[PDB]
């Protein structure tokens, strides 16, 4: 501290080291939009080709679910059992469970469920993965010259790329928009019936003429003495072409005729599956959908993927291009880049102010060189504590520049002050003021971390979010203080120009300095007036109370957010067709969408990626937007875009189409929004539960005063078709039931049979009916079974058939059949209030219908009521700190009474714009109280100290005080408010965030300072005039 | 009894394709032998948890297992951590020509 | 590529492939027609060919209290030379023994005994070192220029050694730039000079 | 249905033999049953990471795999973290129409 | 002296470690493709005896 003033070079090395070290602690740090907020979940996926929802649910799901016991830190278990036969069991865990070991604890129960599973399931593959809900990115592939279709491309993607994107570390799941090539054998039931053959024979045959065999070795081990040739046997090898699959012999007739496969069925290189079809601006395309692994770094993973595709790019087919339809990336990149623009500029700004008030370049380089230092170094406090260069901590740098600048300033200022007052040279001035503000700087560093740590102790994911801020700020704070003892005074004595007693640069050279006179007169005027009021104190007690109360109302009557909405440069439109419609109709709709965007949004939309699939009734489109630069308007930002778009796809359709932008809060809580689970307890049947769901739905639809969008998050029961097989008749006529089953299956369901080698890559062999003979209930008639004897028996020979209901989607939560009911709270009302009303409507449902919460509103029924304790505690701590520093019980109150003066500015700021009491508004509000604290503390400090250590009177000591370190006040706040200025202006990346920070802080700051340099005195005085008895006229000691 | 293209097209490629999403993958290299043995060495990022990576692989293989030949499935598919640095190699012999 | 490097003895040295070459392997083409005709099930022709020359793990037995395996295979002498294929017959559906030369064509071909794969795809490992005089990285670079000289679909990659070095080949100067700035800053500190350190 | 000296030298001893270089193994004790159950308890040094252990232990057992039976292989061999102490025992009874 | 140091530096061989007679080494034998267990064994005996 003192030491360095005689060792400036040692200090410059401490600073240059902090800067270069913060620089290396900057190159190796995480980058993110937000931190990892989402809890770890492990998902179990499996497929049962042809199965129905109730099928998978009773064959795979409960077989897996029941084996999921003894898993550590289990939070909740939810599974979708699909009419598409797929089952997905997401097991979400307590936040910060070891991704990897949990995933191990789950797959080690899946392996006990495995051998008691279907063989179709077991061989199609069961997968366990730690993945996010949302796509890190979606990679497109198209062919510009139309030379190949969607299925061809799907093959290229799945056979030249996808296996290494899924081995890139950090890559959780890839969903493929398309499918890999397969040996597709589409059977003619007639051309089969001719020869009296069944699918089953096709199965056997395929297995037979196409296989590998363990051959062996000529001159094998062990050989006989003298043997001299050793080489391998090559036998039956897997098949290569479609031709050879025709050239398969299924049954030889009496009459010399061969019955080939070629005859009995059509054979083609085709899709393993035809559910999902993808079109990019109408042009056919196949795609890569990347979902992020649990916990891995976004921007790192994505750079690894970019490099993998760059690595593959020189070997692609003629005219085969990659497209990038959806990318969460350049937005986080450009956004944080904008926050950096602010940091650089606000520094340049603070230099501008610093010059104005000190009109001396080398002098002004002291605090301008100062802040660069504290910054660089704080990135280093984080690389030490494991945080990340994320939005919250970056807006932390932005928010902390205020405390940094204020400390550097008060230093260089008190030096200049003493030099101008007493007439001492530099060093002696340094030692003097530094000796004065050291104790002050320490007290302020600890009362400031006395407010900023309690909001660090918040719970839930929200707590991760708030602590990010709390730590970047407290640590940056300690660093500017440490700097303020090392670098700062050193530079004062080094390069601050020595000032002759009584300069005040008053009216010297005129150009730059009528300012000096004018300011001078006004700082006096100011203190004259500080006095004028310091006399009648009563009214100001009142006006203050009024201000308090106002702050309150204004506070309450302000909307509470979570985060900001962001034009993230990329969005989507989503499509839901009426339950059970067909692939082709959905495709119709999606094509409509693609057209709307390429039409009445040509200037904003660059590219559409429509995806039809998963399963026919539903489609979606990833709409990429033309660069931000060419989208100026208030209408060219996503909000109005999706607004007017949804307006299009609302009125002129047969089925509903949401058009929307993905939230910035990737995979977590909305506004006032919850996620209800209706749970079966007694075994009331999918029906009693279903009707119960409709019951809660209807009874909440009854309260528009409380709730909004009471909806199930499933599909309703659609009609399912039952072919009730007569065991007796079929065993009578000579048909084994096994055979009826597998024929009806491999016909209408299909079957994975054998594996083949296409172009050197092992793909699957799927045999199924040709389309036309398996569409209409009628075609049931077209299928026969070769009985025990040698006669074909028609399906209508052993089968009764009828229509019924079934569900396409069977959800299960924590084991039991369940149904997911989303909901939001009324326009004005709190999420929790609406949750209470739901608990109150769901308490009236039938015997055995119970309830629970998940996802977002679990995350909300967890934390709450914490803000008042943490701020009450933060207050008892701050007060206690001030009784400490000021050695009085009664004195501290004065520096506290200041809290409103910053508050009311920010609340009036939010309100008078269109903003909201969110995260940013709150961290900023904190910061503002921070500086208020600073300022006032210094004021009361000098007044007390003058009263005590130079013996002055009350009113006179305060007045002296208020006058003397006023010029710094003003310097700080201009420095800030100007540095803040950009945030509240600009549109471009992240400007929702920016503007949120900025406004609150700027407004806070105005009233803060230019109400405080008038209220702080009054505080101290009325405060002091309620302690001891000697405090005015005082004198004494020397 | 398998030949090089046998194991390459029965075991290897089915295993290689089932080896997805394993943490800190560096590079994956495999031998398919006419001696019937197939070996897939997955070398990982320096200073990764040996034990956690190796568990991740044996649990992706334990999923590729059912899409394998039954001869392979029954001889056993195995996972081990590859140093080549045996502290010791002990030999055992019989002096009076006794056993083979 | 062996040839393209054989053209540069001044840069690269002893460039060699690290595999085994295609050896002559013996192919026994089964005509499905003749065998399905005379009455032998293809399973039978196969697994007899197998358990003959290949061997087969069948059962488990318990030797001296430790479970060991049950391997059944041909005796050595009847499974050594191609002609011996003949000594093996299949019991048909009716009840007759059929020699393999009744439904098996035979020929010699080539195949490789070792199919290498690098990161998923078929690949081939070429080991190598640099000329006596030249730095390893240079020869690695000339290798990237030569494997760039090859036909469509011929790509390249690095592994093992040259991977551990293609990472840490750009780091050496930087840690010592840090070392110099930090040592100088330290001495400037100790003293009180920017210029006294230079001594 | 198998008998004790039957299971023990086929399943028990074959698994126990692979459990060396287990990090912090204190003592290893196992039971071999005619009711067909076979159980191997590994107790460890105080404070070794449980999940870390189970990962290592199932990683030595999945090596003991090639010398264990197929009925044992088919109903499932379990690897788990074990107390030897009930935290509590919850009762369920029926006062009235006394179900069994 | 500086310049001399430079030339000396560049014109000095770049290694990784030094080789150590560890009381033990190995010899490896590659027979003509498809040779026999017994012939490879001939060579191995030859070495063993050498
Ligand atoms: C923007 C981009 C994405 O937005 C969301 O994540 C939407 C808006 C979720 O709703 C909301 C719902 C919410 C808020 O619920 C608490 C939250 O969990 C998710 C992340 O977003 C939905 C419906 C998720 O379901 C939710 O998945 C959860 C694991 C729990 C719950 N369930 C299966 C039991 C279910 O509601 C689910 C599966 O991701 C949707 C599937 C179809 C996708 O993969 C699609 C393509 C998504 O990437 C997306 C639409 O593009
Ligand atoms: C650096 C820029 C800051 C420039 C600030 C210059 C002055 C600020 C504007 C005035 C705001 C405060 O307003 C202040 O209020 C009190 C009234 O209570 C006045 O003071 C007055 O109070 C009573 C009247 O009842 C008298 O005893 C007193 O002599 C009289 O002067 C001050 O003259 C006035 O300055
Ligand atoms: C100097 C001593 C203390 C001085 C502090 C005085 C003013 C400080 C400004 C704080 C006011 C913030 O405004 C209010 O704060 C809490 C969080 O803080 C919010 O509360 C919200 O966040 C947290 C979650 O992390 C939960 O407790 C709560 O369930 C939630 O809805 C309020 O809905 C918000 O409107
Ligand atoms: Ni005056």
């Amino acid at each position: 501290p003192n030491f360095f003033i005689d060792r400036p070079i040692f200090a410059w090395v401490i600073a240059i080291i902090i800067m270069l070290a913060g620089g290396l602690a900057i190159l190796k740090l995480p980058v993110a939009q937000y931190p990892t907020i989402a809890p770890p979940a492990v998902t179990i996926s499996a497929s049962y080709p042809g199965a129905d929802a109730k099928t998978v649910q009773d064959t795979v799901t409960q077989v897996i679910e029941q084996n999921m016991n003894g898993i550590d830190n289990l939070m909740y278990m939810s599974s979708n059992s699909d009419s598409t036969g797929t089952v997905q069991i997401t097991l979400t865990f307590e936040s910060g469970t070891d991704a990897d070991i949990a995933q191990v604890q789950v797959q080690n129960k899946l392996q006990l469920a495995m051998p008691l599973l279907p063989q179709e399931v077991q061989q199609q593959g069961v997968s366990v993965e730690k993945s996010s809900s949302s796509f890190l990115m979606v990679v497109g592939v198209i062919n510009t010259d139309g030379t190949m279709t969607q299925e061809d491309i799907s093959d290229y993607v799945a056979a030249n790329m996808k296996d290494a994107i899924s081995r890139t570390s950090g890559v959780g799941d890839v969903q493929l928009f398309g499918s890999q090539y397969a040996m597709r054998i589409w059977m003619n039931p007639n051309e089969l019936n001719k020869f009296q053959l069944t699918p089953v024979d096709v199965i056997t045959a395929i297995k037979a003429q196409n296989a590998q065999v363990a051959a062996g070795q000529l001159g094998g081990t062990p050989p006989v003495k003298g043997q001299q040739l050793n080489a391998s046997i090559i036998a039956q090898t897997r098949l290569t072409s479609t031709e050879e699959f025709g050239k398969i012999l299924l049954k030889v007739n009496q009459d010399g005729s061969r019955v080939l496969l070629r005859d009995v069925a059509k054979i083609e290189l085709g899709g393993e599956n035809y559910d999902i079809i993808a079109e990019f601006n109408g042009q056919p395309a196949s795609g890569l959908g990347i979902k992020l692994a649990t916990g891995a770094n976004a921007l790192d993973t994505a750079a690894a993927i970019r490099a993998e595709l760059a690595k593959m790019e020189p070997f692609f087919p003629s005219g085969l291009k990659i497209v990038y339809p959806y990318d969460t990336t350049p937005f986080v990149k450009i956004s944080i880049h904008e926050v950096v623009k602010t940091l650089v500029e606000a520094i340049i700004l603070v230099f501008l102010v610093m010059y104005l008030f000190l009109q001396n370049f080398r002098a002004t380089l002291i605090p301008t060189i100062a802040v660069p230092v504290v910054l660089l170094g704080t990135f280093a406090v984080l690389a030490a504590f494991g945080f990340s260069i994320n939005t919250l901590t970056m807006f932390g740098m932005v928010l902390a520049i205020g405390l940094l600048v204020d400390d550097a300033i008060v230093v260089v200022e008190n030096v200049e002050r003493v030099m101008a007052e007493e007439g001492l040279p530099p060093k002696e001035a340094t030692r003097k003021s530094m000796g004065q503000i050291q104790g002050a700087l320490v007290g302020i560093a600890m009362v400031l971390s006395a407010v900023f740590v309690p909001m660090a102790f918040f719970g839930g994911s929200t707590g991760a979010i708030y602590r990010q801020f709390s730590i970047t700020i407290v640590s940056a704070m300690a660093l500017s203080v440490l700097v303020a003892l090392i670098l700062t005074p050193a530079l004062c004595a080094t390069m601050l120009k020595p000032i002759a007693k009584g300069d005040h640069g008053e009216g010297k050279k005129g150009f730059f300095g009528w300012f000096n006179r004018m300011f001078e007169k006004s700082t006096h005027h100011y203190t004259d007036s500080v006095g004028g009021i310091l006399r009648s104190t009563g009214r100001y007690l009142v006006l203050y109370l009024i201000i308090v109360v106002g702050m309150a109302y204004l506070f309450v009557r302000l909307p509470s957010s979570f985060l900001p909405d962001e034009d993230q440069g990329v969005f989507m439109t989503m499509v839901q067709l009426p339950a059970g419609a067909t692939q082709e109709r959905t495709q119709k709709v999606l094509n409509e969408v693609t057209h709307y965007y390429l039409t009445k949004e040509k200037n904003n939309v660059e590219s559409v990626f429509a995806v039809n699939g998963g399963g026919q009734n539903t489609g979606i489109a990833f709409v990429s937007l033309k660069d931000w630069a060419d989208r100026p308007g208030e209408e060219n930002k996503v909000e109005a875009i999706t607004m007017r778009a949804t307006r299009a796809f609302s009125q002129i359709k047969d089925a509903m189409v949401f058009a929307f932008n993905l939230p910035a809060i990737v995979e977590l809580g909305t506004a006032t929004g919850f996620d209800f689970e209706l749970i079966d307890q007694a075994g009331l049947g999918h029906e009693k539960l279903t009707q119960a769901r409709n019951q809660l739905l209807a009874e909440a639809a009854k309260h528009p005063d409380m709730l909004t969008s009471v909806r199930p998050n499933g599909l309703e029961d659609t009609p399912q078709f039952k072919i009730d097989i007569d065991q007796e008749k079929a065993q009578a006529l000579g048909v084994s039931i096994n055979d009826i089953n597998t024929t009806l299956g491999a016909a209408w369901g299909g079957s994975y049979v054998n594996d083949f080698i296409d172009r050197g890559r092992v793909k699957k062999v799927y045999v199924m009916s040709e389309a036309k003979y398996r569409m209409l209930p009628d075609d049931i008639g077209d299928w026969y079974v070769r009985a025990a004897d040698g006669q074909m028996v028609p399906f209508s020979a052993f089968s009764s058939s009828r229509w019924e209901y079934g569900s396409p989607r069977l959800e299960r939560y924590n084991g039991l059949p369940s149904m997911e009911i989303l909901g939001q709270a009324a326009p004005g009302k709190s999420t929790g209030e609406a949750m209470e009303l739901m608990e109150q409507l769901a308490s009236k449902l039938p015997t055995g219908v119970g309830y629970d919460w998940t996802g977002m509103s679990y995350q909300e029924r967890l934390s709450g009521n914490q803000a008042p304790s943490l701020y009450a505690i933060s207050l008892i701590v701050v007060f206690l700190c001030l009784a400490a520093l000021y050695e009085s019980w009664s004195i501290p109150f004065s520096v506290m009474l200041v809290v409103p003066l910053g508050v009311i500015g920010a609340l009036l700021a939010a309100t008078f714009r269109g903003l909201t009491n969110d995260v940013y508004f709150q961290v900023g509000l904190l910061t503002t109280i921070g500086l208020s604290a600073k300022n006032a503390i210094l004021i009361v400090e000098f007044a007390k100290d003058l009263m005590d250590k130079e013996g002055k009177g009350l009113i006179e000591a305060t007045l002296d005080a208020v006058r003397m370190r006023l010029r710094p006040i003003l310097m700080t706040s201009l420095a800030f408010i100007l540095g803040v200025m950009p945030l509240v202006i600009s549109t471009g990346a992240g400007s929702g965030a920016q503007n949120a920070v900025g406004t609150g802080v700027m407004g806070g700051m105005v009233t803060a300072t230019v109400l405080a340099i008038f209220f702080v005195p009054v505080f101290f005085v009325v405060v002091r005039r309620r302690f001891s008895r000697k405090n005015e006229d005082i004198e004494h000691s020397h």
